[PDB]
């Protein structure tokens, strides 16, 4: 574990991140697909080997010893709210599982179902309440990883309020 657990975000490419291993927002099918995904795609090719797993589920694959964490958030296109809600807080307890079970000290992970999958709401707030009913539990270093700069302020101060 981490030897004081923490929260932090960074507006980045997931793809550069400076953890013990990282969080892809997957589709189920382990395609190439765009955003987080295609650039997890290029950077780790060889994770996406059997890497397909259904949605509200997480299923790790190694690029050479770094761990790759395949998370399948709902598309809320064809998710109602309630159902999609249930599935997005799911991916969030497997993402736990896995890494707890990988023993990291530290994982970079993305809001889940924020992005194409967010059916064309803001989702921040969701997204993040249900990574840390998940992952509060845990000891390892979670950083944030975003594009926009509105939401790196937003996610900077949720997780300022509850320190
Ligand atoms: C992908 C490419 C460039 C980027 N700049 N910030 C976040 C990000 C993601
Ligand atoms: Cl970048
Ligand atoms: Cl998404
Ligand atoms: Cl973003």
């Amino acid at each position: 574990g981490a030897m004081a657990p923490s929260y932090r975000v960074k507006r980045m490419d997931i793809a550069k991140n400076d953890e013990e291993c990282v969080v892809n927002a997957a589709n189920p099918r382990g395609l190439p697909g765009d955003g987080v995904c295609k650039a997890v795609y290029k950077k780790w090719p060889e994770s996406f080997k059997n890497s397909a797993t259904p949605v509200g589920t997480a299923k790790t694959v190694m690029c050479g010893t770094y761990p790759v964490i395949h998370a399948v958030g709902p598309n809320f296109s064809n998710y109602t709210e309630s159902e999609g809600d249930r599935e997005l807080a799911a991916a969030y307890r497997e993402v736990a599982k896995e890494v707890t079970r990988l023993g990291v000290n530290s994982v970079a992970i993305p809001l889940l179902s924020t992005g194409v999958y967010s059916g064309g709401k803001d989702r921040l707030t969701q997204s993040l309440n249900h990574l840390f009913t998940a992952m509060d539990s845990t000891d390892a270093d979670v950083v944030i990883y975003c594009r926009d700069k509105e939401w790196e302020k937003k996610i900077s101060e949720a997780i300022q309020m509850r320190t």
